[PDB]
Parts: structure tokens; sequence; C-alpha cells
């Protein structure tokens, strides 16, 4: 086993809550959601740009049912608290002209458009920090070929999309709790 290990040396736990904060302390703060482009309410996932916030709370979700997430495992992400809009907390990725971005969506989506993320440990830390990959259709199983890192759009967001240069790199702080 080569489980997920959170930002205080414990094992991350299949289900718990963790806040999502950069590796790089100067690099923003955690996740949370803005309204972007034509969207009718807060959809868009991105990171705070506030340095001291810890964002939102996350729920992160294994496909299994084991207490923790093994290395190479599919995760799902959500909101524990999630804009009132949405149809549940689950992030999921929406192609885009300029590329596939992270998002919430107004429905429930089926399982394999939600568990479509994985955590990948970063070579060369003391602290457990982790990329973070985005996995698409190998048309009938799934290949995590790609990495989300941050787009500021014209408005300041720091959106979080596919990338192709600067994926990000983050360490799972435990929350005291999700609701």
């Amino acid at each position: 086993d080569d489980d997920l290990v959170d930002a205080e040396g414990n094992l991350v736990e299949n289900g718990g809550t963790y806040y999502l904060l950069p590796h790089i302390w100067a690099h923003g703060g955690g996740i949370e959601t803005a309204k972007t482009g034509n969207e009718p309410c807060p959809l868009t996932v991105v990171r705070s740009p506030n340095e001291v916030s810890k964002g939102e709370p996350i729920r992160i979700s294994s496909q299994f049912l084991s207490l923790f997430i093994p290395r190479g495992s599919l995760v799902a992400l959500g909101f524990a608290n999630p804009p009132s809009c949405a149809a549940s907390p689950w992030w999921t990725v929406v192609d885009s002209p300029q590329g596939p971005a992270v998002k919430l969506s107004q429905q429930k989506l089926p399982e394999k458009d939600i568990l479509v993320f994985k955590f990948e440990k970063v070579s060369h830390s003391n602290i457990h920090v982790y990329k973070l990959l985005y996995c698409q259709h190998d048309e009938e199983d799934v290949k995590c070929d790609q990495y989300i890192g941050i787009h500021r759009d014209r408005n300041g967001n720091r959106r979080l999309v596919v990338t192709e240069e600067n994926p990000l790199e983050l360490v799972l702080l435990k929350a005291k709790s999700e609701t």
C-alpha cells in the first residue's frame, strides 16, 4: 500500500473532508466556487486568491469501500457545502472551446462523470504533495493523462481547468468537519 497522505502525515480518510491547499504558500488559498460566463449561479470550481483562506472543505471519495485511499485509485471530489443551485457536491469536467474545465452541475451525474480524478505523488518533497490528474475515457475504461492547473480569466478568477504547462500541486489538510 501507498495510500494518500494528508498534510499532517496521517492517511487520508476515504469519504473524509479536506482543504485542498497549494503546496507553495504564496500561490493562493483553498478551493471554492465562482459564477462565470453565462452560468446562472456559482458552478465554476476555482482557487481562492486569499493565501490565508483554506477555501472549502472537499470530500475525497474513492471508487472503493476501504477506509483509506490506495495508490492509483480514481476519486470523486465534492464540496461538503456546495452552492444551493448545484444538484450535488461533485465536481465534473466539461469540455469547452479552450479545453476541459472543472465545474459543478445543476443535475445529478452518473458516477462515470465524477470518478474522473486521481492524485499523483510529487517527487522531491518532504510533505506529501500531489498533482491532480483528470481521467478521460480509454473508450471503455479510463486513462489519466491530463493534469489540472489554473487559468486566471479576465475577471481574475483562478479557474481549475485541464492544463498543459503547470499542474497545480496540493496538500490535503483535514477539516474540523464537512457539514
